[PDB]
DNA sequence: ACTTGCTTAATTGAATTTTTTTTTTTAGGCTGACTCGACACC
DNA sequence: GGTGTCGAGTCAGCCTACCCCCCCCCATTCAATTAAGCAAGT
DNA sequence: CCCCCCCCCCCCCCAAAAAAAAAAACC
């Protein structure tokens, strides 16, 4: 008798709603298909697999941080890369003024079809990042240091003059506007962060991000990329060692951390982390120094490994096949 | 109010002055809204009082 | 609101005073912001209650009362910030202990130490030399013990410190 | 009977520095900028 | 025929009317220091 | 005895509401 008052009370409440609002304003959170999370690829397997989901979530809000020369540049230019090789539209927001394009080529991007854009002022680089997610057109968008989002007033300010938390009020504005456009749009919003030093502090690492609170909220993903070491031919440095912790994470469980090379030039070693993975699974045998696949020596040292894997297409295709099948543990589709 | 006070003033304005009573009313300040020029302090009751008024 | 206010005081003032009735309005505090002329803390609905208002109380916590670890209540402070039936800007301080309410005894151990019918040396109440204990929290406990001097204390106190006694 | 360490509570001090600017809800005038027709002159 | 220039018309943003009330502001936590009373040693 | 004719004028305001946000090593 009150059940039937109550569910028709229910039903005329969500007809006054959808009239009022629009059609999708309310319903019931399985028979939504806007808010199943989709990813793209990282560009790196280990990252991929670090994530959970198998990379990274579509209309959300991402965040990498680092020390100096650490990667976040390459590593986020290697995202928009594997993108556009999936016929997906992109930009770049430098805001630091330092992008190369002849590396960003090496790299594997299409510079002929990459947005970019150089803003004076981070009102002016949020104001077109909020223009193109509401536009539909851009798929990806990555926003070089939040470091370097100057507001109008320091820039027409003097050197020595006092803006308290004006950067932090316009990231706090500038989530609170772009959460919901990009959700909207399935845009994904990549915001590279430099590190400082807080003073005043024994407690905790002293160690923090620029612009504020407000970014650490918002982000659906936080990654801690960082320089463990080199890679030599002999004497000639050729690239870096590389390690990214995922900090925070929402469509995952968080704290994995994944490990692989930058060379200079290439990118991130694709096969070099494919080795490592077929070791971990059991596909591939070293006994020692001597890596081995089904009994053939594929070669002894990890760069003959991986010089061996890069001859053979269809000898990687089949490791590939058979790491991705295991090991990604939440596979979007 | 407004309409209560502008008669009452019509009306003692003479009584006084020829009985030779001095009349002292106390007001309450409010603030007028919308106003973004000057001071946005008003007083109650309209505006017969302060035409009417010897001494404010 | 502030008109709702406005007009609701003038309606009231009157039929409060035929009635011999009190009406107590509670008010919560608001920032004003921008270019200021004064104090930033505001309270709600308007100017006209600030000026029909014969008393006006800013009530105030400004510590916690423990039983070692346990927070059992609240350190109050209460400012009258306006009175019209005696002068204002007088202050009192109290406990307010959760489930019991406002600490009757502990009130009255901080009047007796004022008005020297109790001695305080250091951390030490003394009732005619008599050591009632070590500690405001003792001291109480020994007065809820002995409503004789409790009663005593009390209707001293009142002769003292209340000018014009009831009818 | 004289002196000292322990007890329990309450009191006071430091905690590196030092700093900003904005709205909705105006009304009516003044400045500068853009549009278009067309008339003088090479 | 085309470009500089005279002229009327229309539109977007700024600013100036304006005096200026305050009576002086919302407040905390850990630990070193002080001290009156009382049991233990002499 | 016999039979009507015609409008005139406004008056007064009332009330506040609310925060937002870090930035940086030094030997
Ligand atoms: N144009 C280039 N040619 C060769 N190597 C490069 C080039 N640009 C960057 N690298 C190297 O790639 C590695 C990572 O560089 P990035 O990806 O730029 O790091 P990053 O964290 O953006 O550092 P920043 O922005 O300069 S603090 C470093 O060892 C660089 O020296
Ligand atoms: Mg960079």
């Amino acid at each position: 008798a009150i059940d039937e008052n109550k569910q028709k009370a229910l039903a005329a409440a969500l007809g006054q709603i959808e009239k009022q609002f629009g059609k999708g304003s309310i319903m019931r959170l399985g028979e939504d298909r806007s808010m199943d999370v989709e990813t793209i690829s990282t560009g790196s397997l280990s990252l991929d697999i670090a994530l959970g989901a198998g990379g990274l979530p579509m209309g959300r809000i991402v965040e990498i941080y680092g020390p100096e020369s650490s990667g976040k540049t390459t590593l986020t230019l290697q995202v928009i890369a594997a993108a556009q090789r999936e016929g997906k539209t992109c930009a770049f927001i430098d805001a630091e003024h330092a992008l190369d394009p002849i590396y960003a080529r090496k790299l594997g991007v299409d510079i002929d079809n990459l947005l970019c854009s150089q803003p004076d002022t981070g009102e002016q680089a949020l104001e077109i990042c909020d223009a193109l997610a509401r536009s539909g057109a851009v798929d990806v968008i990555v926003v070089d240091s939040v470091a370097a989002l100057t507001p109008k007033a320091e820039i027409e300010g003097e050197i020595g003059d006092s803006h308290m938390g004006l950067a932090a009020r316009m990231m706090s504005q500038a989530m609170r506007k772009l959460a919901g456009n990009l959700k909207q749009s399935n845009t994904l919003l990549i915001f590279i962060n430099q590190i400082r030093m807080k003073i005043g502090v024994m407690f905790g690492n002293p160690e923090t991000t620029t612009g504020g609170n407000a970014l650490k909220f918002y982000a659906s993903v936080r990654l801690d990329i960082r320089r463990i070491g080199a890679v030599k031919e002999g004497e000639n440095v050729v690239g870096s060692e590389t390690r990214v912790k995922v900090v925070k994470n929402k469509i995952a469980a968080p704290f994995k951390q994944a490990e692989f090379q930058i060379l200079y030039g290439e990118g991130i070693n694709f096969y070099g982390e494919l080795v490592d993975l077929g070791v971990k699974e059991k596909l591939i045998e070293k006994a020692g120094a001597w890596y081995s696949y089904k009994g053939e020596k594929i070669g002894q040292g990890k760069a003959n490994a991986t010089a061996w894997l890069k001859d053979n297409p269809e000898t990687a295709k089949e490791i590939e096949k058979k790491v991705r099948e295991l090991l990604l543990s939440n596979p979007n589709s």
